[PDB]
């Protein structure tokens, strides 16, 4: 053993959860705690498919093998700006690498108060159909929803950015 490299590198917003995404899927634990930029990258040991990967992981401030653009299910500004300055950004390095669109923060798109808060500024949290016309939008080759806090849809994530280097389209 033997284990493939992959690396991954994580982009989006200010605030829309890209630390607490690695913290949380690394270390198994939501940070409760403050976490300086002594961090920007983590890895995980990680099985996809029988094969074993070392996935490396790239913190930013809001040569990759995948990229995940990260925005936040309760903020439509942090959506726009998937197409208008993410994949842009990404794809002027990077014209063929991976994209997986990530929208986080899953456990407040149902959550009362954030409904309610956003409703005092006209805005509604972005739904599963939308993100998924905006990965359509952008090329990516999936869409995935998940929440670091309560870690449901976070393990997919990491699995879908590896599969996309691991088994790339035909052509
Ligand atoms: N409810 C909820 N809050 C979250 C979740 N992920 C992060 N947060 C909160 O969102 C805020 C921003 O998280 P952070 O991971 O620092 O965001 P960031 O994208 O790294 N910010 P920056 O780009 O500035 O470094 C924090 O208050 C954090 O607790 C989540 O899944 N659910
Ligand atoms: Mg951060």
């Amino acid at each position: 053993g033997s284990m493939q490299a992959i690396k991954c590198v994580v982009v989006g917003d200010g605030a829309v959860g890209k630390t607490c995404l690695l913290i949380s899927y690394t270390t198994n634990a939501f940070p409760g705690e403050y976490i300086p930029t002594v961090f920007d990258n983590y890895s995980a040991n990680v099985m996809v498919d029988g094969k074993p990967v070392n996935l490396g992981l790239w913190d930013t401030a809001g040569i990759a093998d995948v990229f995940l653009i990260c925005f936040s299910l309760v903020s439509p500004a942090s959506f726009e700006n998937v197409r208008a300055k993410w994949y842009p950004e990404v794809r002027h390095h990077c014209p063929n690498t991976p994209i997986i669109l990530v929208g986080t923060k899953l456990d407040l798109r149902d959550d009362k108060d954030t409904i309610e808060k956003l409703k005092e500024k006209k805005l509604t949290p972005i739904t599963y159909p939308q993100g998924l016309a905006m990965a359509k939008e952008i090329g990516a080759v999936k869409y995935l929803e998940c929440s670091a806090l309560t870690q449901r849809g976070l393990k997919t994530v990491f699995d879908e950015a590896i599969r996309a280097v691991l088994c790339p389209p035909p052509v």
